[PDB]
Order: C-alpha cells, then sequence, then structure tokens
C-alpha cells in the first residue's frame, strides 16, 4: 500500500 | 492506500 | 507493499 | 513508524 | 520502522 | 528496521 | 467481478 | 474474478 | 487499478 | 480506478 | 493492477 | 480467479 | 468485531 | 477479531 | 485473532 | 510526458 | 516519457 | 500519482 | 521511455 | 507512481 | 513506480 | 511521414 | 515512412 | 520504411 | 479489442 | 474497442 | 485481442 | 520536439 | 526528437 | 531520435 | 537547499 | 544541496 | 551535493 | 527543463 | 552553460 | 533536460 | 558546456 | 538529458 | 564539453 | 539562409 | 543554406 | 547546403 503496511497490530 | 495503511489496530 | 510490510505485529 | 511514507514518487 | 518507506520512486 | 526501504527505484 | 476489489486500503 | 483482489493494503 | 483490471471484453 | 477497471465492452 | 489482471477476453 | 490475489501487502 | 463468512472476491 | 471462513479470491 | 478455514486463492 | 504515462486504465 | 510508461493497465 | 511524477524541476 | 516500459499489464 | 517517476530534473 | 524510474536527471 | 509519431507514451 | 514511430513506450 | 519503429519498448 | 488489420507505422 | 483498420502514423 | 493481420512497421 | 521534427524544409 | 526526425529536407 | 531518423533527404 | 538533518519518515 | 545528516527511513 | 553522513534505511 | 537544468547551487 | 541547449526542436 | 543537465554544484 | 547540446532534434 | 549530462560538480 | 552532444537526432 | 559562425554550446 | 564554421559543442 | 569546418565535439 505504496510504503510498508502495518497488519494484525 | 498510497502511504502504509494501519490494519486490525 | 512497495517498502517492507509489517505482518502478524 | 506504523505504515511507511512516499517521498518524491 | 514498522513498514519501510519509498524514497525517490 | 522492521521492513526495508526503497531508495532511488 | 470482471475488475478487482480494493479492500481495507 | 477475471482481475485480482487487493486485500488489507 | 491498484486490484486487478479487465482488458479488451 | 484505485479497485479494478473494465476495458473495451 | 498491484493483484493480478486479466488480458485480451 | 483468472488474475492473482495480493493479501496482507 | 469482524462476523460471518465474507467472500472479500 | 477475524470470524468465519473467508475466500479472500 | 485469525478464524476458520481461509482459501486466501 | 517527461513522468511516465499511464495507459490501458 | 523520459519515466517508464505503463501499458496493458 | 497513479501518471509518473516530475521532480528536481 | 529513457526508465523501463511496463507492458502486457 | 504506478508510470515511472522523473528525478534529479 | 510499477514503469522504470528516472534518476541522476 | 516527414517526422514519426508518439502513440501511447 | 521518412522517421519511425514510437508505439506503446 | 525510411527509419524503423519502436513497438512495445 | 486491439482488432483489425493494424500496422504499428 | 480499439476496432477497425487503424495504423498507429 | 492483439487480433488481425498486423505488422509491427 | 516530443513527435519527429522537420528541419532545413 | 522522441519519433524519427527529418533532417537536411 | 527514439524511431529511426531521416538524414541528408 | 534541501539543507538540515532531515529524515525522509 | 541534498546536505546534512539525512537518513533515507 | 548528496553530502553528509547519510544512510540509505 | 525540455534544455538542460542546473541542480543543487 | 552549466545545463544544455535544445536547438531547432 | 531533453539537452544535458548539471548535477550536485 | 558542463551538460550536452541537443541539435536539429 | 537526451545529449550528455554532468554529474556530482 | 564535459557531457556529449546529440546532433541531427 | 543560415549566416556567420554559430557556437550553437 | 548552412554558413561559416559552427562548433555545434 | 552544409558550409565551412564544423567541430560537431
Amino acid at each position: 500500500g505504496x510504503g510498508g503496511n502495518d497488519n494484525x497490530g
């Protein structure tokens, strides 16, 4: 999501 | 979502 | 997710 | 921190 | 930290 | 740290 | 459905 | 469905 | 389309 | 379209 | 499309 | 589904 | 949250 | 969270 | 989190 | 132009 | 142009 | 954006 | 152009 | 973005 | 991005 | 004829 | 004829 | 004829 | 689509 | 679409 | 698609 | 001169 | 001159 | 001159 | 210009 | 220019 | 230019 | 600049 | 003169 | 710059 | 002159 | 620059 | 002159 | 036309 | 046309 | 045309 995403927290 | 997104918190 | 993503924390 | 950024792109 | 960044791209 | 970065690409 | 769905981003 | 789905990004 | 697209019908 | 688009009908 | 696309119908 | 799915990125 | 059987598709 | 049987597809 | 039988496909 | 063009959507 | 072009979506 | 960006003029 | 082109999506 | 970027002019 | 980038002009 | 053309770029 | 053309690039 | 063409590049 | 007796110049 | 005896100059 | 008696110049 | 130019006639 | 140029006629 | 040029006629 | 202890996130 | 102790994230 | 103790993440 | 530019003074 | 001159284009 | 540019002074 | 000159293109 | 450029002064 | 000259192209 | 000693430079 | 001693440079 | 002693250089 064009920069690193931050999933599951 | 054009910058890293922040999912599940 | 165009930079390293951050999964499961 | 918590999603990366999009600097010049 | 917590997702990388996109510097010039 | 915690995902790498994308410098010029 | 003859596209692609963009979910949570 | 004749595309590709982009989920959590 | 950031999800998959549908080309030529 | 940021989701998948439909091209030529 | 950042997901898989569909080419020529 | 005749594409590819991009999950958590 | 997040309820049921989603075909997120 | 995250409920049911998702066909994330 | 992360619930059920996902066919992430 | 002289920034990459974006065709077929 | 003179930035790579983006065809077939 | 989604058309190539044009930096350093 | 003079940046690599991106065909067949 | 998703069209090649154009840096250092 | 996803079209080759164009650095050092 | 007499200079070429620029079709999609 | 008399200069070539630039088709998709 | 009289200069070649540039098809997909 | 991209249909007919076309001839790229 | 992109239909008929077209000839890219 | 990419259909017909085409001839790339 | 972004299409072939026409010099000295 | 981004398509073949036409020099000295 | 990104397609074949046409020098001295 | 583009002067100081900056840090691109 | 592009001067100082910068650190691209 | 591109001057100082920089460190590409 | 479509002529040469001057970067960082 | 610390650029480049673009003449007749 | 479509002529030569000048980088870092 | 510390660039390059683009003549007749 | 489409002519030769000048890099780092 | 510390570049390269692009003549008739 | 085209008169004198030009340093087209 | 084309007169004198040009240092086209 | 084409007159004198050119140092095309």
